[PDB]
């Protein structure tokens, strides 16, 4: 459970992210796809994208970045009370998209890398520690629902 002090650190950086959701989404998804190429193969709509420059130029990729960060922000702002938000997401990513829990660890590390690049002063070690904890909670609740449905991992 995150303390109230840790939630403040998370949401304080997230307000910055919300200044430019689209730029953030894009960096995060390009980072994910470059670091872990096997993740790009889950997206039929992005599989044709071969270079970083092509990724940077795709308007549809930038659109999906916004989609992702908007659903994440809606969860983070629940400060743990995110049951109604998390449960449709787990259901679809387990049963429809077929995303292993491991890829959610990957995209968490991408989110932390980009936050660190764009917001030093607001993302020191204490903030980075609270953001990790939040993402771990997110991943742990998703994994419980995966397990239920018979996909755990
Ligand atoms: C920070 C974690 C993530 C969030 C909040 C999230 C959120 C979303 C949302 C809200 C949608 C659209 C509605 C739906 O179909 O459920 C979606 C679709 C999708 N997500 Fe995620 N997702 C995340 C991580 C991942 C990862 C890591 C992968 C793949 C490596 C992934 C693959 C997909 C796919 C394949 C689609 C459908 C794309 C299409 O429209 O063709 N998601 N995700």
């Amino acid at each position: 459970v995150l303390s109230e002090g840790e939630w403040q650190l998370v949401l304080h950086v997230w307000a910055k992210v919300e200044a430019d959701v689209a730029g953030h989404g894009q960096d995060i998804l390009i980072r994910l796809f470059k670091s872990h190429p096997e993740t790009l193969e889950k997206f039929d709509r992005f599989k044709h994208l071969k270079t970083e420059a092509e990724m940077k130029a795709s308007e549809d990729l930038k659109k999906h970045g916004v989609t992702v960060l908007t659903a994440l922000g809606a969860i983070l702002k629940k400060k743990g009370h995110h049951e109604a938000e998390l449960k449709p997401l787990a259901q679809s990513h387990a049963t429809k998209h077929k995303i292993p829990i491991k890829y959610l660890e990957f995209i968490s590390e991408a989110i932390i890398h980009v936050l660190h690049s764009r917001h030093p002063g607001d993302f020191g070690a204490d903030a980075q520690g609270a953001m990790n904890k939040a993402l771990e909670l997110f991943r742990k609740d998703i994994a419980a629902k995966y397990k239920e449905l018979g996909y755990q991992g």
